């Protein structure tokens, strides 16, 4: 229950990194695997509407806190980031130039 999804650096609160609160500390999500269905469920989970593209490689600037994520690979509707296909948790496979963002429609 205190699992929870933001985007960060972004300059609107429909785009930006991809942070996931875990164990207490709010993580990134590493792009090895990064597409326009995870894009389209951290959009909907926010209430932003649609994705409109997907950007991985720090994009919105790398995070501070753990990867939390990776391997994320949503089929497109599940209604929360943390429900589609991932490769467990805090894989410590990635570094913070690979944390993954999101566009979204709603962004302004
Ligand atoms: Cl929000
Ligand atoms: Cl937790």
């Amino acid at each position: 229950s205190s699992l929870a999804l933001r985007l960060v650096n972004g300059g609107d609160r429909c785009q930006g990194r991809v942070e996931v609160l875990y164990r207490g500390s709010w993580g990134t999500v590493c792009d090895d695997y990064w597409d326009t269905n995870d894009a389209n469920v951290v959009c909907r989970q926010l209430g932003c509407g649609w994705a409109t593209s997907a950007p991985g490689n720090a994009r919105f600037g790398q995070g501070s806190g753990p990867i939390v994520l990776d391997d994320v690979r949503c089929s497109g509707h599940e209604s929360y980031l943390w429900s589609c296909p991932h490769n467990g948790w805090l894989s410590h496979n990635c570094g913070h130039h690979e944390d993954a963002g999101v566009i979204c429609s709603a962004s302004q």
